[PDB]
């Protein structure tokens, strides 16, 4: 299908004016809301609820010192706000910080055996911070083992009779659980949909949210443009009529990675390639032949526009594009000297074709490979290492030991590549069976254990919750590397559970999943 968006991004002209009183107005909202951050003497549940709020609302990023100084504060005190709600929120900041804190403070929640009592089951601010921390969990949390479905089903249970903007609040979540969410699409929700309906709500906190959240968009939009016409002057359009056309989702998932306005060089590089990828995605699966693809392959691997004379005539607009592509990075870089990086995505990307190419060979002669092989070569196709690696290319920060931590294929980095390609192969497998392709995972998965479509999909789901587990884990300090860079790896798994949601096949499918985002985010602005 052709892309549903139109022209519709292709221009836009930001009111410097409007920007300007925007920003204005921000910067003094801003110091409001850090003296309410560096406020002494408020109580710990109060001061939880701040920086919670302040996250919720998607402005967090400007106050990550004073968050970080005052979570450090209260992880060196260990407490008992002997209530759930604020030791489970306590737990879950903490958490998704970096600091272990033990999970024992969940101990006098529970009794004697093990089990949450009952008698919490009417405490529903209280489960629904349970709920939020259960899915922060590692495997060293084995007290949590049953969180998850306690508050889960209490909260259902509770949800219809809550007054509002609560019930939204807790049927959104019990959806779309916060920690496992994009940042941008729960922003976009809590902000609109929960705190402007807020009757305590902090009309400065409400103001900056919406002022910051929509001078964003506008960078956003800014950035979208520049794409679309970048993506449009290639043409591939009507020069690969059978190239799927989603700049848009593809700058949904650059958008996902990252939205802060200091990474807008690294978003533009990341979509570029996202969509480039994309292209040559296509060019394997329709389109093809093995000696076609062979070629291509091996034109790739020597990387090299001396090489474009073995190719068809489509292919040579394919692998032209991808070269100059690359060109234009270490063109980009040059200024700070960060040019000798683009090689690690090079690599990277050499590495998801040789796959994409042992794929249609599986395809071909009609193999079935156990799980082990499969996932030898299916998680690259992924293209996850590929845009993790992508990713750091425009942080000015990332170093070449940070790149070398990564080309290791770190645990925090596998778990994030096991995510997308279980939960895709979960919910893309009817489609692909259809098509022949017999090497697809749920398949191999099936045949290697002898167990039905069912079994294998549920096992799958284990797969991607114990590598969830190994994310949460992969975040706690000492961290391999700045957190800066483990967050996008964080990121990408969230793309994919938003992508997949209720197993519903948002790859296949981008009006079925990521449109209502790509509005919220990209077209309307937040109402003041
Ligand atoms: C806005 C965006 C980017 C939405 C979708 C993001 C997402 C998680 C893509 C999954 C990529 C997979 C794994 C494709 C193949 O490996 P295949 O076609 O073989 O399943
Ligand atoms: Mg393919
Ligand atoms: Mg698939
Ligand atoms: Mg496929």
């Amino acid at each position: 299908s052709p892309s549903l968006w139109g022209d519709q991004f292709l221009s836009f002209s930001i009111d410097n004016q409007v920007a300007e009183k925007y920003a204005k107005e921000i910067e003094a909202l801003k110091e409001q809301t850090r003296n309410m951050l560096l406020a002494t003497g408020m109580k710990l549940a109060d001061t939880l609820n701040l920086i919670d709020t302040i996250e919720r609302l998607g402005i967090s990023y400007h106050f990550e010192k004073e968050i970080d100084d005052i979570l450090d504060q209260i992880y060196n005190q260990n407490s008992n706000c002997n209530d759930l709600c604020t030791s489970a929120l306590q737990f879950r900041l903490l958490r998704q910080h970096g600091f272990n804190i033990s999970p024992e403070i969940f101990s006098k929640f529970q009794d004697e055996n093990g089990k949450f009592k009952e008698s919490l089951a009417s405490d529903v601010l209280g489960l629904l911070n349970l709920y939020e921390a259960s899915h922060v969990r590692t495997h060293a949390d084995d007290i949590l083992e049953d969180a998850l479905a306690f508050s889960t089903i209490h909260l259902e249970s509770a949800a219809p009779h809550l007054k509002s903007p609560l019930r939204e609040q807790v049927t959104h979540a019990l959806e779309q659980c916060l920690h496992k969410g994009v940042p941008r699409v729960e922003t976009r929700f809590f902000i609109s949909s929960i705190y402007d309906k807020e009757q305590s709500k902090n009309n400065v906190l409400l103001r900056f949210a919406k002022l910051d959240f929509n001078l964003l968009q506008m960078l956003h939009k800014q950035e979208l443009a520049q794409v679309s016409r970048w993506w449009k002057d290639l043409d591939f359009v009507t020069t690969l009529p059978y190239a799927r056309d989603r700049v848009v989702e593809c700058y949904f998932s650059a958008l996902g990675v990252y939205f802060e306005p200091q990474y807008s060089q690294a978003r533009v590089m990341l979509v570029k390639t996202i969509s480039m990828i994309s292209i040559v995605d296509d060019t394997f699966d329709a389109y093809g032949t093995v000696k076609e693809l062979e070629a291509y392959t091996d034109a790739i691997q020597r990387w090299d526009i001396n090489e474009i004379d073995r190719l068809p005539d489509y292919m040579k607009i394919s692998y032209k594009a991808i070269l100059d592509l690359y060109k234009d990075y270490e063109k980009e870089l040059s200024s700070a000297g960060r040019s000798h990086i683009v090689c690690h995505a090079i690599e990277r990307m050499k590495e998801v074709v040789r796959n994409y190419n042992v794929e249609s060979t599986w395809f071909i002669e009609g193999y079935t490979p156990p799980v082990s092989e499969y996932l030898s070569n299916a998680l690259a196709t992924t293209t996850y290492y590929y845009l993790a690696t992508t990713s750091y290319l425009g942080m000015k920060s990332a170093t070449e030991q940070d790149f070398e931590w990564l080309s290791k294929n770190p645990k925090i980095l596998e778990a994030s590549v096991i995510i997308c390609r279980v939960i895709d192969d979960t919910a893309t497998y009817e489609v692909e069976k259809s098509r022949g392709q017999i090497a697809t995972g749920i398949e191999c998965c099936m045949r290697d254990y002898g167990i039905s479509t069912k079994e294998a999909m549920a096992k799958f789901q284990n797969m991607a919750e114990t590598a969830w587990k190994d994310i949460n884990e992969g975040l706690l300090r000492p961290t391999p590397v700045s957190t800066e860079f483990l967050t996008p790896i964080l990121n990408l798994a969230r793309i994919v559970e938003v992508t997949y949601i209720h197993n519903l096949d948002g790859y296949t499918h981008p009006e079925e999943v990521l449109k209502p985002h790509i509005i919220n985010l990209l077209v309307d602005s937040i109402k003041i």
